[PDB]
């Protein structure tokens, strides 16, 4: 069932969140939202800076005060408030998904089945973990007993980009509520639009003022003045790996504010002889072509068996050749255009690289379209190690595939990048399955799918594809921070 | 029972460790070693630097290879490898306490007795974590099995601080080892040579060559090779928050290695007019005053109730009276030196500030001796939130004692630093006991008690005082990388 | 605000429920309902006996089949399940205190403030549960990998207790259900009436068919084939410890299902010479009062220390003389009827024990009224260890009151008793607080309070007070069984 | 490397283990212990009965009171103690070794390589977890602080089974210890030897007196006083199901003491066609005639898939005719004589089912020798479900092989049992293994592999095969009590 809104859509929320009230900017600047399958301006929102950002904390950091609402309620009662988050962002699901559909250039079937799903599944997943969240009792050596106290942090600076807005937002607002932190939000100046309705469901739902403040607006300004905060105690971000080194450097030179970052990738599928050939050209075609190829998790390095790589190649051309290009709105219409100007020109320059370089282009390889920033759908084979296509992160619809006849070579090929976010392996051999998932540098291993993320699950990167995991029970981690309490006693007993 | 060795000690081991063989430097050069309670030179040491740290991190890649010894033996047998390595510890007890005490400036009692001990009971602890790290299996939306391996993350640089040389280094080799990882060793520069003792001993217990490789030398060479080096995983440092954030910083801009720190502090104490008063006289007073006041978390600021603050300082100032100055060596000699001329003038420097600021001197403010890095011990009374000594972590026998009469105001004061590494609050009142030491921002706090640190306990810094904890379950999460596979199955049952 | 209904209640649900459908007993005959303050017949329910309890088997057995819908649905949507049962007691809140009061005699205010509250918010903690069970991966010795699935038990059989219907059901199909069992439950023969509503809501809520089935009747019909049959792998119960020892021993002869058992007390309280006189007074007062002294838990023996033993009973009494007997529904009224006559009779016996092994009666010590099983308050001082009252609990509204001088013994004496369910402890001293809590052989133990339960603790017994926990993380152990999978592979690598 | 004891061995320790002392037997009765291969008496010991299981409990319980040395000791030095013990067992390895395989006709080449590693092993294991046995602190609903405390339970009474002495004594008494607790051990009246030399090694090691004490004897005398007395708080037990039944039974009538349950199965492998054949057939091999068949986990039932069935029968029986049977000690001999009478009986009557039933006799079905309790290894194909030999365990060296062709079929039948103890999958294909192991109702299934068992890994069974685990992270809950202390607090903060 893909239902849809029965009326124009309005812009409403444009202002700056904070204290559960909305604010104009402090120079009173405002900065234009694009529709991208239009390159048509939307609206205009109001423009944070650090003098914004400023106020922001300030609000932060009271709600975080001992003896606060945030600090004193229940934890099953951040739950609760998490679970009615989740309540309302599913009665207003068609405005949103049609809202994160025109703004960030979104299939709306994706929107309204994939992203607003997760987004309340996550949600409802965090809500869980708030009243679970607990310490230890230790044996210390010594007549003292020792208890830990799992705190939350304190204000948690989040940056959220703009490939899912949404249920980016809800990855990390979910888990530093459910921890009891507070936080201030950027949203990606591409498509602040959602996380301002967000908010007003917030307030809606009665978080207590100053927990959730969004500050929409530029990264080198806003999301300078945050990384760089000096009562900022963590900051979280999603995007470029280039930008990833900016923050981490920024938190070292500030506060060293502890940081968990999610970033880029070049990750590599290996697709053995024995595979399930049809499973696995599925698998790697929509791991590399969802969303416009606008996932960190991206398998942008198909390794495919000699003997079945001609037939491999083959199928994942022809269906890359079914795709319908048009506005994300229309239904029917299954391949929107890519987010804007900067990573259009990227992708289009990287194109380029693999044809003067010599990848065999099957089929796409250049624009589409009067007006969006449409890509058409882009296959090369016979990449190989050292081609730009191969070694850098396109972020658009452009898929790499590559022969190999050595397991151990492959393994050490797929292996050879600073990235490492994810990888997929697709063979019907318990060994092989178990001992490649072992040798693959990668944060999540897939067998026989790709891009399977789900709540339950922790997820982030090796290397420079990101520090720290969001989700399952091992991300909740990294939202708290441990306090160890000894006292001394006359007497310890077992 | 204190004894002793019979022997003069002999400096057997001076060379840089890598793959179980004791190399010179590329360069050549070597570097001296003082004895701070003589200002005599010990012995020469081998001087590494980006060049060698090279030749380290190579040896440490190929032993975290796939298929290695170290990441294919069973994990029961790394900790029998540490608790191999802690039985020649014991064994070389007395020898290694000797040189921790002439090299450090360390009490020989408090050498053999309590660093010793600590170092023995830290690594069997490690040992035991072993083959207890355990990823989960997870009940993921869709039909999949999935599950999670905590990796060793790789190769580790460590860089060891001066205070507790050997402490130190098995409290960053145990656990780093006991996850399956490799790790590259910055000695302190002062404090060399336990740790190439040490990795004698790593070499006769037989860990796979390339597993510990140690490398002595300097910081802003051999040390920052480490933390900008671009095949190092991860790197952890104890040592002041002013290189913290170097450290932090240089990991960023190199290749997003994980970091934690262990830094400075301006750790303080509450004490109630309820308070056993000789019971917090006496903590308080070891508790700033232990190892010549050169312990990261020195409770240098002592907030006492009025109504007993006389009292307390009385009782602090006579028991700060009863010091023995001399060589940590001798028996009966119950003060050593300060490690160095730098540490040393800091000290002097900070003392002057308390004179000028208007302090209230009770005994000590000078140095000590026709040799050596002596400084008499000193306490302050009418100590003011603004002044230097209130402010910045001396790093020597320095006590700061000041009046309260509101306790939310205390809170706000012991609150208001950018440290936060651990505090302390005397009270025999539960209610009060348990509300402080929620509301305290620091990382460990002690009720009734100060200064108990054990392997059972995580430790570390809220703040600038440090990112990450070290040691207990929960500090062995910073030596794993959490990898998720995820199965396409035909059907899951629960 | 103490909302009430509008409306006559009407029993509408008054059948066996199995499979989702109300069932006539296999015999045909019924059985009567009573209001224990009137005395008068409610209605009559479906009478359940063995042949009955087998047909609610079959049922679960095959819900429980590997492939049904609650086997493979996502443990996410259990949990949905869980919170959209929550919603619907709520909706349904003043019904079913209303049903709860006049069923079971309990005081409407609690029924609807206490025990309704207590019933949803358990749900919803459980709710959150179901996607957060989990297994390990595990570093086995040698080339293998081995992982461990967290399953649910099977087919749970459960029998609940009269004292506290819907909170007791909600404790033990909570948990239950958030793993993946399905269940058979046995309310009580006095108590059926609220449980078939709530399984009315359960077939609304859109659960599987034969995960959830309730069949009323008899203990040694009904609850005798829950605990000896063959096909049934656990067994919950809730009641006096004689009747337990009564279903572990049926365990063990049919088909040693697995068992947890949650018991009678004689739980004492030990109030120090320091305590708060007025809170230790007002804890141990509801301690044992209240539900008419209906609960496992009841602070049926409070110790005093001798120099404020006088005061401390002269404020019990005067608190004691302070009820308002009569029916449960009318407002001001504070204490309602026992359950029934078995429990009326064993009750007024205790009560004359008490005065003829020579306890000092403060007041009551009669029956009360011309109708209900009414039974004054009652308190007796200087009672001793031997005799009855002192022994036995009671499961009445009869407080015991004795005095000691040495805490050594007094410690002897409060775990000196085959059960052990808890213990209060009141002091303003931290160490005495932590070392008492630690000597007492009781599974909760309450600082400077009684009575404090929440879905996040655990509970249970020590000794013949109960086997097992429930609820908190711990509880959802019991209703898991742990299945270890251990697969051969080429080479592990950590 | 299989070195030998170079001297006759004599047997030293036959008394009753108490305090830390011998004791002869109230009664001052002693029985004979024999060699199961010769038939001959080897030595007399002391005969433990209820008079003598009752000084036992009470030295047990006086070294479990609070403030004695076992309780009071850091957890890490009971740690220390185990290790201790480990290195002493290991002194010993050629000693215990020889006593086990003369005493309970054991290979001696198994007895010193497998039993006497796993018991070295298994106890350094355990030693690892006693500091590291954890509560929790848990975020209460309202105003309280609450922790839990994992206590041990207290005196455990522990069974031990004749079929491995050394290991099941020290999977019994590893994990009670490390926990805390104190125990009363029976070991087998066939097999009490090895037992009682490690308990001079206890005393050796320095364990408090009264933490272990050893009761040689009978089963219905010493075994029915342990699991029916009125002061132990937990009974463990390793055995057949029928004894279990017993045990459990008579814990419910005596003290609802907690129980937990090691017994018989009927385990069950499913070899597919796609299997590895030769693997599968030397672990299914391996996997049932281990230690001449007396294995609980014994592979009694392996379905092949029709189309190898015959090829996977032909190399089973080749293996399986090529034993050397006679005395476990001299080298060469690869199989060993069954325990005792009692058990040859069964065996050979359960042999001779096979035969009238039906069964196809491919090799063996008599017994061998003039003395010993040899039963020629035997393998039986074309078995079905309805045969005894299909159903009952033997605990002998006997083969049973039956086909399938339908998949859900034959898990159906692998199912159909009241055992559940393990099982084994052989197949190549991932699907398979995943789904497969997780329809058996079995406790652990092996994949590609068979008996692969270790400390790391919890173990226990399914259905009428065990109540709970032991070892693992799981199997340790089971030797401690949880304590919740709820405190009233002031005011909480997250
Ligand atoms: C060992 C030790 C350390 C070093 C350390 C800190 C954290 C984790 C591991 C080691 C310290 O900084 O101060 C101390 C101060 C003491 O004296 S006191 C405060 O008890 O009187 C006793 C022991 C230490
Ligand atoms: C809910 C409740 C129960 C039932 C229960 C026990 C354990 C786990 C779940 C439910 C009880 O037995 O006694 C109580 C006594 C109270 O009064 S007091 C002791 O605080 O004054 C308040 C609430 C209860
Ligand atoms: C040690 C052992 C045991 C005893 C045991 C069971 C559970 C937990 C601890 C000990 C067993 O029952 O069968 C076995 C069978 C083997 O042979 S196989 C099945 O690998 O070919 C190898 C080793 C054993």
């Amino acid at each position: 069932d893909l239902p849809v809104l029965l009326t124009d859509l309005k812009i409403q929320y444009t202002k700056i969140f904070i204290n559960n009230e909305w604010h104009d900017s402090v120079s009173g600047k405002k900065f234009p939202v694009f529709n991208p399958a239009t390159e048509e301006e939307l609206c205009q929102v109001e423009e944070g800076d650090k003098e914004d950002v400023d106020k922001a904390v300030k609000a932060a950091r009271q709600a975080f005060q001992i003896g606060s609402p945030w600090r004193t309620m229940d934890a099953s009662e951040r739950g609760r408030l998490l679970y009615k988050l989740a309540d309302l962002i599913e009665r207003d699901r068609l405005l949103l998904a049609t809202m994160e559909s025109m703004n960030g250039g979104k299939l709306y079937s994706n929107a309204y089945l994939n992203d607003l799903a997760g987004c309340i599944k996550t949600l409802r997943y965090c809500a869980g973990w708030a009243d679970k969240i607990q310490g230890r009792t230790i044996p210390i050596d010594g007549n003292f007993f020792t208890y830990t106290r799992h705190e939350p942090i304190g204000v948690c600076g989040q940056i959220i980009p703009w490939n899912f807005p949404l249920v980016m937002l809800i990855w990390k607002i979910g888990p530093a509520l459910s921890c009891g932190n507070t936080v201030v939000v950027k949203p990606a100046e591409q498509t602040p639009l959602t996380a301002l309705h967000v908010a007003s469901l917030i307030k809606e739902a009665g978080f207590p003022p100053g927990v959730v403040n969004i500050v929409p607006g530029y990264g080198p300004t806003a999301g300078a003045a945050i990384s760089s905060h000096m009562d900022i105690d963590k900051v979280a971000f999603t995007g470029s790996t280039e930008v990833g080194k900016l923050i981490k450097e920024a938190a070292g030179k500030s506060n060293l504010k502890r940081v968990t970052l999610e970033l880029g990738g070049k990750s590599p599928c290996i697709v053995l002889a024995d595979a399930d050939l049809d499973n696995a050209v599925e698998f790697a075609h929509h791991g590399v072509f969802y969303h416009q190829g606008q996932c960190c998790i991206a398998a942008s390095r198909i390794f495919v068996e000699e003997s079945i790589y001609d037939e491999f190649v083959r199928r994942s051309v022809e269906r890359a050749k079914k795709y319908i290009l048009g506005n994300p709105l229309t239904p029917g219409v299954t391949q929107g255009p890519q987010i804007d100007k900067e990573q259009y020109d990227k992708i289009l320059d990287l194109i380029e690289s693999g044809k003067k370089e010599g990848a065999k282009l099957e089929c796409g390889g250049g624009p589409w379209g009067n007006k969006g920033y449409f890509v058409q759908p882009t296959v090369f084979s016979n990449v190989t190690d050292e081609m730009r296509i191969a070694k850098e992160e396109i972020f658009g619809p452009v898929q790499q595939i590559m022969k190999f006849k050595s397991l151990d070579d492959v393994i050490k090929r797929a292996n050879n990048t600073f990235y490492g976010l994810s990888a997929g392996v697709f063979t019907k051999d318990i060994d092989k399955a178990i001992t490649i998932s072992s040798a693959l540098q990668a944060g999540t291993v897939w067998v026989n799918c790709y891009g399977v993320v789900s709540a339950q699950c922790p997820f982030g990167g090796f290397k420079m594809s990101g520090n720290g995991r969001e989700l399952g029970e091992y991300g909740f981690h990294e939202y708290t921070e441990v306090k160890t309490v000894t006292v001394k006693i006359s007497q310890k007993n077992s």
